[PDB]
């Protein structure tokens, strides 16, 4: 036939984080650098957490330190850092209380309020060398007693 | 040599769906899984049907019912509904009249109006089991006299 | 053992030809048909020129003239027309001069300008038969005094 | 008999490495030079550790130092870095202690946090002779107490 | 006389099985094993049927029960399921209408939707015992009034 | 003594034919036969031609004409049609120039360009009798003033 | 009594070496040659060794150094490098630690890591005479205390 289509989708009834809007993250992002001040510039992201029950809270780490590395010489990279609703994640869990999530205030049922999420690849004011950059950062969520 | 790149073309001289936009349809599409309503959203692309002659309508159907099944364990699956022009697809043929396709209105010779393509993998309220999901959709487009 | 990784390089220390964003070119491309037009559309990719030294010119040729033909019946092809940097390229050599490939104005050390690889393979307002349609693009590059 | 297809599989029970997106893992992988800085581009893949029980940790090596070597002069050659979780893997056995591989945080029961695969064919600097290598990688895995 | 080579290629002029870019079947497959499941993951192929008359139907059936066994201890085996068009294979003849075929509706004259044809090596939840695994799928097809 | 390893190796000083990536050429190819159609797929490998001195031009024969045979009734045969470079082959003797083989310009001295060879089994639009069948193509080359 | 079969096997029960897939190795190879270089390719196979009791080394020698000699003329000849675990092989044996060997890490007990094979008719960058070669490897193992 024509027009074959193969359509993915990945399933966690516990936990999902979404923009606030209803859309699913985006798979990318792009960082803009400023010669100016020799550094990147903070990038942020409007996002709900959407939970299966209501009575529990939700703990947020990351598998390992995001760094962003040139990809034609590794040697060469810039630590990102990358904080959820004010507080800054870390390879060691951070719990977000249940009622500082405020499920359900935005009228949908079992959808947490709008928590911030920003990603800054911080240089110490120093430029870092030409060329393109990559990484990857992975937010890993759990539910807590 | 260098730089050898194979150049791969299907072709059907009597019709084609295409986007809008005159790019071609994505090859493969993700559908975000919310737990708060333990269901898939509704996925939507536009689309403009291009045909050789434009006094001869269209019938579209699928080549088999689609179903979003899970990769490990196929027991778990979410049957996929799919809808072109607001009329729902079926394994049985739905027939779209010419006048309701509205060739070259768009500026285009041969080119028909904006199509709303929708793939939904709804489920009955039930929370599918965690996991990576995968389907396939085989749109099959004919004329009709 | 398990997970056996078998890893293979093409290496020309003289010459490399990349996409803008770093990454190499791609292996395989897909041309889309228009039953409206009759006709292919045009495939554009953006390209980076990378040299050992930035005083030498470079000098782009094809192998052979590329050809796009039916796999079931050679009989049936469509020549594909391929250009690079804004001039179209032939089994004839054409020379790309030093001061037009702008070498290391991107921020990186011998690396040229953005130039624009376009194919297209143009019917002459006629359609190609039916099928699955296949042909190979090799493009040559050497550097010149 | 006509379409007589041979099927075959490699099966560890107690340990597998697989893709975030479930799939296994590449067979052959190609690296892609760069004229401009002489040396060759880092390789990342997404990884995730599949093991029969979440209480044991898992320890990785390789059988033997991985060398990307010219088929047509083995007498050339670069030696190739392979690191798994952010740890620079070698033929000394590295441990990744159990509490660092997250199982069960995807959502998927017994599957491990994303591990980041990364390999450079790390030059110092040096142009290889031209022509086309080729080598080999084994990752070895086993649960450790 | 120097590069002799040798060519071969079976016959069947009333029907064959070909993928649905028009490439032959493969002629081997390998299956993923994930422990964290303790069972392989589906193997899914895009095929078409291509036949000599479109006024009759396809008839499918295997010549014997495939099953996946240990090469080095056959007492170790796995069944395996495979499915055509959605609907199970098994020794006994399985009847495809000429109706749900849909001959000539991909733009190509004789030949048929995109069959789903899917092998499972499902264990019942239980690790087979560590080795390699082969087996062998003997797909009959043939016409039927 | 075990393990009793017999080698051999064919060496032309002069002239060679290795595939692209450096590999030889296969020693044994498989054509598909497609029911629909009625005639053999055409087969295409991407081939690069080595030479001892890169100041003399290539010449290419077939010892005799191929022809594909049935092994149990001769009597039903296909002729094979041969091009390579995109020139038809045949028992009389066709030149390929030096400056059209391009030796040297994919990095490796005394390498030529990527020349496409063609095997096709072009029957008339007529179905060959069912059965198997085999043939044999003697690619002979040398050098010329 | 019709289809009378021959069957033959040599044991081993100390030793056995055999392909990372389970099969046997090859009973005979085929070497590249390439007239550009004026030297051979240089073959590379996967290999596992397999043993009684994990708990004793392995050592691996020569019979006899292999020479690629000339079928009509034993004058012309080519001298065969042969390297095992990344270590040459010669007539003197060699040292492989039970430590380096890894039995049982590829998850069936008593079998080792996979050991790279290379066999190499390293020319002296001289092209040998015109004709048919042939050698032979009688490759010995033995454990060690």
């Amino acid at each position: 036939v024509e027009k074959n289509i193969t359509v993915r989708a990945s399933v966690d009834p516990k936990l999902d984080l979404l923009q606030a809007d209803g859309t699913s993250l985006p798979d990318s992002i792009a960082l803009t650098y400023s010669s100016a001040s020799n550094n990147f510039e903070v990038y942020s992201l409007n996002t709900a957490i959407h939970t299966n029950d209501k009575s529990k809270g939700v703990v947020v780490k990351l598998s390992a330190s995001p760094v962003l590395s040139n990809i034609m010489k590794p040697n060469s990279q810039i630590p990102m850092k990358v904080t959820l609703g004010g507080k800054t994640l870390n390879t060691t869990d951070t719990e977000f209380t249940v009622d500082t999530l405020n499920f359900g205030t935005s009228g949908v049922e079992n959808v947490s309020s709008t928590q911030q999420l920003t990603i800054h690849a911080d240089t110490q004011g120093t430029a870092p060398e030409a060329g393109n950059y990559q990484g990857i950062i992975s937010l890993i969520m759990t539910q807590k007693t």
